[PDB]
DNA sequence: ATCCTCACACT
DNA sequence: AGTGTGAG
């Protein structure tokens, strides 16, 4: 069982909400720019990044006055702004766009707002009989690397070398081997990504591999605008340099664990281990998981799951702007409750469902963890004032104030989400 | 003072 | 049901 039945590949938007600015305002292209939300607190937190950018040192997550330290040219567009809250509407319109366009290829897994996994097997046993048995051309590959290649006795030039190595030593003949499924995958995957490019003006990485985790980790192998092949037999040599904190899932407590516990530090040195030596490490799921992925192995499925599951609405209210009165939490209450009726409402006319659970959750000043609690109750009609008096109904004894119109300990997050969806 | 959004495992 | 982990 060598975890090669499958061709798969993860699609992930450049800089997405960069992209989307820069195709609405073309004097951001070809820029060093970045997208932004809340300007008041040390100019704005950066959302996403151009490339340009990222040259200077630019990242995600910092300040947009500390970016200008880097990157005195930095051009800004800021994230529009409803009921007090950062309004993401623009981006979720152009993520449909380009789901829209991946769905005319294959049934697609929406994975975030700008990534999707692609199950191209059928695909691929449908383009493989109409090749008859006749060469895949370099040309219908202008985009793709071939991981690990070239290998043995400028950058685009040696893409096309590893290409070129890859190729000359295809068996065509032979419909049934899993490289030659992963290269007719990859030629659909620059089909995709060149419609999505027409069609929308946007570019995007790929990676194509033989499971969701090793597609993902090949589409960040050789960003912005390329894709990547990583075939079964390269798993060796690109595991055994490879940190296991690169690994969808092992990023965080887990992946550090495994370190720690077994002393290692690449994805590779995990085949060392006997499936029950990881079972007694790490539970009976994560070790049978740990002992097939570093061999390349991974069975999760692509899911016919084009949009998500529960829709919610959340704000932070940091340092000294954290709700202390009744009525400011009431006020805040309501505006997400408004904005997730929009797009509750939304969500029954074009996908023909009603959510039917709300979910309530408040982070107090001095706790430590994303949510202090979770409260649910009943959601059957899509009024902001019914949900954000239900909210504060299932949240009002939280409040330890004696007074009524005070509240402590002060919130630094409210959050509404609905749950538990049916068909309509 | 990263700030949202969503998924799923465990109990 | 409620909590915690992981990710884009
Ligand atoms: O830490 C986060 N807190 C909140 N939101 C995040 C975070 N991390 C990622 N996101 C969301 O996920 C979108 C695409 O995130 P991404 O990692 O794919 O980043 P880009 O496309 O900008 O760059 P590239 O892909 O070229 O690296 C981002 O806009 C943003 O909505
Ligand atoms: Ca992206």
């Amino acid at each position: 069982a060598t975890g090669q039945d499958r061709v798969v590949a993860l699609v992930d938007m450049d800089c997405f909400f960069v992209q989307v600015e820069q195709r609405q305002n073309p004097h951001l292209r070809n820029k060093p720019c970045a997208v932004v939300q809340y300007k008041s607190w040390k100019g704005g937190g950066i959302i996403a990044v151009s490339y340009e950018a990222r040259a200077f040192g630019v990242t995600r997550s910092m300040w947009a006055d500390d970016a200008k330290k880097l990157c005195p040219d930095l051009l800004l567009a800021q994230v529009r702004e409803s009921r007090g809250k950062a309004n993401l509407t623009k981006y979720r319109e152009a993520s449909v766009e380009v789901m829209e366009i991946m769905s005319r290829f294959a049934v697609i897994e929406r994975a975030s707002i700008d990534e999707a996994y692609v199950d191209l097997t059928s695909a691929v046993q449908e383009r493989l009989q109409k090749l008859q048995g006749q060469p895949i051309s370099a040309d219908l590959l202008p985009s793709t690397y071939i991981e690990g290649l070239p290998q043995g006795p400028q950058k685009e030039g040696m893409r096309k070398q590893g290409l070129f190595q890859w190729l000359d030593s295809l068996q065509i003949d032979n419909l049934t081997s899993p490289d030659l499924q992963l290269t007719v995958g990859a030629v659909i995957v620059e089909e995709m990504r060149a419609a999505i490019e027409r069609e929308t003006g946007f570019q995007c990485s790929a990676g194509i591999s033989h499971n969701k985790v090793l597609a993902k980790l090949a589409c960040g192998l050789n960003k912005p605008n390329r894709q990547t092949l990583v075939s079964h037999g390269s798993v060796p040599q690109l595991f055994s340099q490879m940190p296991i904190r690169k690994i969808r899932s092992l990023g965080g407590k887990l992946g550090a664990s495994v370190i720690e516990i077994l002393g290692i530090e690449y994805m590779g040195e995990l085949t060392q281990f006997t499936e029950s030596q990881l079972q007694s490490h790490f539970g009976e799921k994560n070790g049978s998981w740990l002992y097939a992925m570093c061999r390349g192995i991974e069975h999760d499925p692509v899911k016919p799951r084009q949009l998500p599951k529960t829709i919610g609405c959340s704000k932070n209210f940091p340092g000294k702007t954290a709700l202390a009165t009744r009525e400011q939490v009431q006020w805040w209450l309501l505006q997400l409750a408004q904005e997730l009726e929009e797009r509750l409402t939304k969500d029954r006319n074009d996908n023909d469902r009603v959510a039917t659970q709300l979910v309530v959750s408040i982070r107090v000043q001095g706790d430590k963890r994303l949510s202090s609690l979770r409260r649910c109750c009943a959601l059957t009609r899509y009024d902001a004032h019914k949900m954000s008096h239900d909210a504060f109904t299932v949240i009002k004894n939280c409040n330890t104030s004696g007074i009524q119109t005070e509240w402590s300990p002060p919130l630094t997050m409210l959050f509404l989400c609905a749950t538990k969806f049916s068909a309509s």
